[PDB]
């Protein structure tokens, strides 16, 4: 996925049917035999915390890691961003990588409606808006994977 | 999914183990070529609100999008479903839908007992039982997703 | 048109029906004509336009309010427009049962001068 | 032309020939003709027409009886017209030898305008 | 058929069993792309028209036409011999074609044993014996058309 | 034949040439496999008897019969149309039918110039023209079959 | 443009550089761009020709002598016009850096009279 | 050839001994549907000329004509190289290119011992050494072009 | 090479990059079974001598030889151009031929800038301009056979 032209649906000219439609799992895939490279080049891992009396948004660039590999948990009022990944073999050797988040809540930050997102580059942000709407009712329904 | 007798596994006479086990996202497939239609066959899409002592079940027609392209959040104590999905394309032409709902929530709802289901035909229900048993103790386990 | 007000103990509205419905779009040399079914939005709430050399049809309409939840409807269907069509004339029909039809005659009874008879017709 | 007519002893025809037969079409972005053998109808039997943006050709004559027994050549010849083809001023030739061609200048002998030079020519 | 060394059974080179064996509806195949061409070429389609004490014989040119195009009926003493077929794309066009024919009889002429047939060039003759002899009985039997 | 697309030669856009070009013998391939159903969807087999002073036109729907299990006979002055047919299996079972027709006809009937006709949906029409124009001359020519 | 005369010791040129250069072009029903990179050639020896419907682009200076040998530049580039161009009216930009941009912008900016609202809207 | 791993014979893993072994002429294959480029990547097209008391070496970048495009030859003592292509169609449209060179000749240069030479990634390099050595002699043997 | 559509690259639509480029050594190959034929089709072989103060073209018709079979030397102030093949077998039969031929030679006429070409048709052209310009001087640069 996000390596040619054939990955990508429903962007894939060579049928658009059936033949090559897949999970976004392989996002990592062009930067898994790449090894001379960057945090799957952004400057930074977290781009910019945002913190005032409207919105609480953070970016993080998670490029480096499948999404199976990025997990996130809260410890003791801190946010805890941490994704380990196996050693992972390349045209140049084998790398093992691994990194630990955490991170302060302001006081009247409601978990029940913070969303988090990740973008094709490989970016994750997670954000938050400021206690003047919304209730903690949350209705959720099926979401069908999309195989193929 | 739902359109012949190799899909809907595991009724499928033509192997039953490997050949045309898929997830059910391709639901909508036959209506995806089918314009002169209907919100997939039903009166309406809200099929009924139903608030009493006893229960809270609401039935919504959700036949003419993807349960990927079905989304539920609440903001300022207010059910709302919302679902988009960009312009298809089908034998007759290019149609894109959009719909956006409100719903306002009786007192003493407790949101984490709320189950949200999809049935096959495409009508997601939203069901809840009064105060009257259960605890907000909820303990999850792993799902394998069945792929084929 | 009115009835998606009436949403009270009537959450399936009093006629089920799906934005952007339509009927048989007919494309040859003689006419291109565009039947679109719009019964579930109001005459005022239905807009048309055609931009780049493109049909765009739009239903919307304000979130009518009721008892329980307001419900709104909003659609944008795109047609291509092939080629010879002129936007600045296009045929326009809105039916009483809901159905709006756009039409294009693409002006071509003109009567052929060219009828070769005898010797070197020729050109004017 | 009228050499159907004496079919008595001659049932091969003065010369053999039959419907529909024609010599070469030239279709690119300068000229459109189409040349039609029409040596078996007289001149005033021959009708040519346009109709829904497609050339049509056509030739009918009156079953010229004889001796023996009449015969009678009807046929309907369709070809499409290109894009850009305007069926109002369509060049039309028969020559002598009973061909009837069928012409299409295209009328683009026009200068282009644009002419850039030094600097920002634009438009007009 | 008529049109290579694969066509025309059973001079058929290629296996001479089963592989390019077919009826002869294909005689006009190479004509069919063919149109700056004259009626199968011959002179005129009516060859000729032989009549006289001993014999009636006549001979018509139909090789523009598929036998499936050609049929033969008699209205008010008058043979007539009408084919038409469908217009015809080729290399060059589309191409319709249409004829009748009227041909008077002689007095004595009887029908029941005319017999025409059609020659692999594409010319039809229908020839008739003058009263001398012959009944009017006729014993058909059955005729396995050759497929392959 | 009468089916889809693939039969029904020329239209016949998935090659055009040489692919799924048959004889119409197919026509009930359709209801072949169809039982619960009626005499090719018509109101009644016999659809008009026409006997006036210029023709003498009748119909008969066929479509539950092939045509080679379609034969007409004269016996003693009547008109009869008789088919049977071996019993065939579809989805259901097995059925066995079997039609006989007699009908009475007109004094000054000419049978030499009566002409039979099956049209596409399975209709036979017996056409027939009264004692005004043509002769019983009659001079038929060869037809190939089309068979691909 | 003049930096190909001197080319005595400086057979690589000033700016190294192959006739035919150019940058994009960008076709959609909006507008028709095409810009070339025309820095080897005098304004005066530039020149645009559209022919049978097609936009030529040809670039040739005088062969330019020096102490060696003399050199010369030329190219015919030929570039298809799409359904819809007027060669009478294209446009046609060259900046100062060398690159000539040739625009055609469709003239389909008129506002569409064809607003159905109520009833019968029809044409005219 | 020079485009990738396969081409570029005997430097070519996948099977070493048939497979992709062609010769020279496809070196402009690269730039074939290359347009936004420079005369095959040097600074201007003639490199270098050498005049002096030992040698006479002249570079000619001929990278954007293949050398079936390129033939010199001497009109009245001037060395003229003079290549010229048709027109290419590539990714961004057609193009045509032609160039005409012309070099005035030292007095004392013997043309029957110049030896020119192509370079891979496409200069055509013209070598000539000063009156000291060799003779007019010159003894060619036959060359078996390497196909495959 | 010469004989249908697929041949004489780039001319060949069916698939225009690596299927059916080849050599023009195949030029023959239409005349390798033809027999009951000419020269390759012109009158004559040599088609004429051009000798004036300008120019000197001579003009060779070497259609039934192959190039590789065609070979000019000079011997004793004769232009000779001689072609040998072997026996060639066609659907006749087998033939062999062999032309000699000698020339006599204009006085002052340069050897060293006499340019020979052969057309397609198989006519081997030889032309020399008179002294008037050009001088002995020659720079060959490498050409790339063009293989497929």
């Amino acid at each position: 996925m996000d390596r040619r032209f054939p990955p990508f649906s429903p962007f894939f000219n060579h049928g658009r049917f059936f033949d090559d439609v897949d999970f976004d799992r392989h996002m990592i895939r062009p930067y898994w035999a790449d090894q001379t490279m960057l945090t799957g080049h952004r400057v930074g891992d977290a781009i910019d915390v945002v913190n005032n009396d409207q919105e609480y948004n953070v970016s993080v660039d998670v490029s480096q890691f499948e999404p199976e590999e990025l997990k996130v948990n809260i410890v003791d009022n801190q946010l805890i961003i941490e994704g380990k990944h196996n050693e992972k073999t390349d045209k140049y050797g084998q790398v093992e990588r691994h990194f630990v988040r955490k991170y302060n809540l302001p006081t009247g930050v409601r978990p029940e409606q913070i969303k988090s997102e990740l973008s094709n580059n490989g970016v994750l942000t997670v954000k938050y808006e400021k206690n003047q709407e919304q209730q903690p009712k949350s209705i959720p329904i099926t979401i069908v994977p999309k195989r193929n």
